[PDB]
């Protein structure tokens, strides 16, 4: 259990796309952002590592280590200060993703928490939920996949604290994504991303599936809302990794060649829920899948449950 990075109240991230469709990356800006947000990405990667180690069994120490890191950031007010804006809103996106990583790690390890840790961490996760929700009050912030990802931290906080109000907030975010799917299966804000259209349909599916999976922890089946619409979207993604011709024509660009990885691991859960599960076998074979922003090892969580016994 090494020492945590500092948890500053403040964030200063850098946007890295060159074009109107935010589909081509400037590698100099990407390197600059990577260095600027390194504490946030190292925090998320470590707490997910500790949670995965706890889930193997016979390692309560790894679970307690995650809680030590979360408590330290809670007591320093991490991410609750200034979101600095340089060339876009990357600082706010980073707060959305890192809140998700922290809240997932707490949900997986909270059985081991002390009294003081519970109060410290749950208070911090609720303040982050309120701050992230307030960003979307401005109607000029377009509610694409960043909005769905904001729902990850709100929903994990809701389940862990048993807050029916935050639970209703998250259900609204999930339903807004489901309602955006068109009859032909597209999400229009993601189809606008040219050679990354397929990439961002995959990336928008991931948080919607994860909130639905978290809802099973309170016995609810969110896949009955507009039943079948999420399957049309997921089927287009699986089809697209086989043959991208539909994404090519509807986006106006040839899709960037890529293998499924990281957050593509939503398929590990969803193949257990679909009426046509073997359609997702080709994507499954690219695994195992790990993503700290989704709680860690998705291949193992789909078999063993999100929260270890
Ligand atoms: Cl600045």
């Amino acid at each position: 259990c090494p020492a945590p990075p500092p948890g500053s109240p403040d964030i200063r991230a850098i946007g890295y796309y060159t074009d109107a469709a935010r589909s081509v990356i400037d590698p100099r800006l990407k390197t600059q952002n990577d260095a600027a947000v390194k504490p946030l990405n190292a925090f998320a990667a470590h707490v997910a590592k500790f949670a995965d180690a706890y889930a193997k069994g016979a390692d309560e120490a790894a679970g307690r280590c995650a809680l030590t890191w979360l408590d330290a950031w809670a007591r320093s007010g991490a991410m609750l200060g200034r979101m600095a804006h340089v060339n876009n809103d990357q600082s706010d996106y980073m707060r959305q993703w890192t809140h998700g990583a922290a809240a997932m790690a707490y949900l997986r390890t909270q059985a081991l928490a002390s009294e003081q840790q519970r109060t410290d961490i749950e208070t911090w996760l609720k303040r982050l939920s309120a701050a992230n929700l307030a960003y979307w009050d401005n109607p000029k912030h377009k509610r694409n996949n960043h909005y769905y990802w904001t729902g990850v931290g709100i929903m994990a906080t809701a389940v862990a604290t048993r807050d029916d109000t935050l639970l209703n907030t998250a259900q609204g975010i999930y339903r807004a994504g489901i309602d955006a799917i068109e009859p032909d299966g597209r999400l229009p804000m993601e189809m606008a991303r040219k050679r990354l259209a397929l990439h961002f349909h995959d990336y928008a599916t991931a948080p919607l599936v994860l909130m639905a999976e978290m809802a099973r922890l309170q016995g609810e089946d969110w896949y009955t809302y507009r039943q079948g619409a999420l399957e049309r979207l997921a089927a287009r993604v699986a089809d697209g990794y086989r043959d991208p011709s539909w994404f090519n024509t509807q986006s106006g660009a040839v899709q960037e060649t890529a293998t499924p990885k990281a957050s593509s691991g939503w398929v590990e859960f969803y193949r257990l829920r679909s009426p046509d599960p073997m359609r997702f076998d080709a994507m499954h074979a690219a695994g195992p899948f790990q993503d700290p922003r989704m709680g860690g090892n998705l291949t193992l969580m789909a078999q063993e449950g999100i929260v270890p016994l």
